[PDB]
């Protein structure tokens, strides 16, 4: 089939993992990515080649290009973990061949042919054919945050306590979880760095919104922990903020780490709390959850698309042309609230 | 029945928890305990009054008298969590009355009438009538370390990996676990602070004994972790040593904290390991294990006594008279290896 043999893409400058980590802020793209023209890859037997319409930018992409994620970089490959597009070619396996022509939300995973390119490669199994009436803009961010929100909110529900805690309260993921929580009568306790994010987070359903920069934050924190008694803490930040939250939480608290936005030392302030107050510390990784809960993967994908299809969920501060991404994605990422997309 | 109305005891000077914690070393007894003559307590309906023959000294007692344990001090009460003795009186409940006259191993728990006294109070349920042919010296230390060893070694067995890690390798508890491990073909990896403790720990069955003070400790540590691939880490120390061990362990490692011998900051060096390597951090508390695994309590008590009765287990550096305990227990506790007992 007629597919271009060359494409523009945002190519990884770094290889493997970094020897000089520099936190989670994306100050510039040029140390990590270069705009280039490269050969269009060929999908393997279980893979599909997608003509990318829109690609998301998630905290996992920023960590990955910096060599600070749990997956190594392949120098010279396009970065980008997810997007939306149309499948223009597939490997010889029937799953891949049957998807050709379909518009899909996709996750590139370990393909090492990212979405920040005119064409990406994904496993057929990492694609979600979109319903004919679903929006393209809903498709580009349909996987990473929606499935993580469903999977992690399921932990909150199974624990049964109405209150739960989240750091990085203003992140797109936290906003999806806040929405789910409000529907089921759960009470999110979230932390922010800006007073201007309090009203919006309370509007979507947060019961408490605490500014971690406030002088009396720890004292306010203890009052809220006593009043609400949450057991689940979903943490994207780690460091001293998460150390303080965990320390203030009641007995049987579970500190569930799923991001490391703060590289500062993460201290277990009182290890005796794990002994005497039965506290636990664990991690959450969507790729692992999908591997271990294959039977929950299907219903979560069906629930996420149903929510986008029936209006319960609808995603966007900026759409950046791929030709402008190296120069202006960092400026757009500094804007509080909303997700940034790349348009090849 | 004729029981003295007065007794000698080592009374708590401190109340509740301390506001000035001072680590795990017992430099002196006088800040924490005073020898006194006090009224013999009366057992409550579910309790027994024990004439103490021998009382153990465990790290939990040192932490407790310092106000650094997970149970508050009651000023003026005798300290001491366990011992052996004869029941001379019981509360009116049949369990307590049926134990009168029996020689028992006992745990005082929350009775607030400790074993470092001529008479202690324990729940009837916290007593183990000793077999008529069992030694008194085996009875005084039959509960805390043997039941913790059984319960924690069960975690190692259920995980199924032959290698496992323990800090404070030379402690009585670690030595009991090492013995269990050797019987079942498990491979203990333990850390010590003295080269002189290597031979003895290897003699009882440790596969690896690492001196944490060695300049190349972390490099040796990584070589051993790669070679042995343990998943369970039983930690009595916490702090930087435990932080380093956890960091070097392979995927799916469980850091099980059951003591805090090092009060220095406990850091999760790479929180990403909980995300990407599925690592967990939890606590272990024998009192909680007995509450949650009531059905395992009976077989562990029967297995511990059977091991003492049939020679598999047999406990002792010093027996200190109660009249000498304030002055000389700290000097005896500094002696590496062996347990110290108090004889009222
Ligand atoms: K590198
Ligand atoms: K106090």
């Amino acid at each position: 089939m007629t597919i271009p043999s060359e494409m523009k893409a945002l190519l990884l400058v770094g290889d493997g993992y970094t020897k000089t980590p520099s936190g989670s802020a994306l100050e510039a793209m040029e140390p990590y990515l270069e705009q280039g023209r490269i050969a269009v890859p060929a999908p393997g037997p279980s893979q599909v080649l997608i003509k990318v319409n829109l690609a998301s930018i998630n905290p996992s992409d920023v960590a990955f290009i910096k060599g600070q994620y749990g997956q190594p970089r392949v120098k010279g490959r396009p970065a980008g973990f997810e997007g939306v597009g149309t499948i223009v070619a597939g490997g010889d396996e029937p799953y891949a061949k049957s998807l050709v022509g379909k518009r899909v939300a996709f996750a590139t995973g370990l393909s090492n042919w990212g979405s920040w390119a005119e064409y990406a490669v994904a496993e057929a199994a990492a694609c979600i054919p979109l319903l004919d009436t679903v929006r393209d803009e809903d498709g580009a961010a349909m996987i990473v945050n929606p499935l993580t929100a469903i999977a992690m909110f399921d932990i909150v529900k199974q624990e049964g306590e109405k209150a739960f805690v989240m750091t990085a309260g203003a992140s797109q993921l936290c906003k999806l979880i806040i929405g789910l929580a409000k529907e089921e009568g759960f009470r999110p306790i979230v932390t922010v760095r800006r007073d201007e994010q309090i009203a919006l987070l309370k509007d979507i359903g947060a019961a408490h919104v605490l500014n971690e920069k406030a002088p009396d934050f720890e004292a306010t924190l203890r009052e809220v922990m006593k009043a609400e008694q949450p057991r689940i803490f979903l943490d994207a930040v780690t460091g001293p903020l998460a150390s303080a939250i965990f320390n203030a939480m009641p007995k049987r608290a579970r500190w569930i780490i799923y991001g490391r936005l703060d590289p500062d030392a993460t201290v277990i302030r009182e290890p005796g709390q794990l002994i005497f107050q039965h506290k636990h510390i664990e991690g959450f990784w969507l790729s692992e959850w999908m591997r271990q809960f294959k039977e929950r993967r299907g219903p979560a994908i069906l629930e996420a698309q149903k929510r986008f299809s029936d209006g319960r969920w609808s995603t966007v501060t900026a759409v950046v042309p791929l030709a402008e991404a190296i120069a202006w994605v960092p400026a757009e990422l500094t804007k509080p609230n909303g997700k940034v997309f790349i348009r090849p």
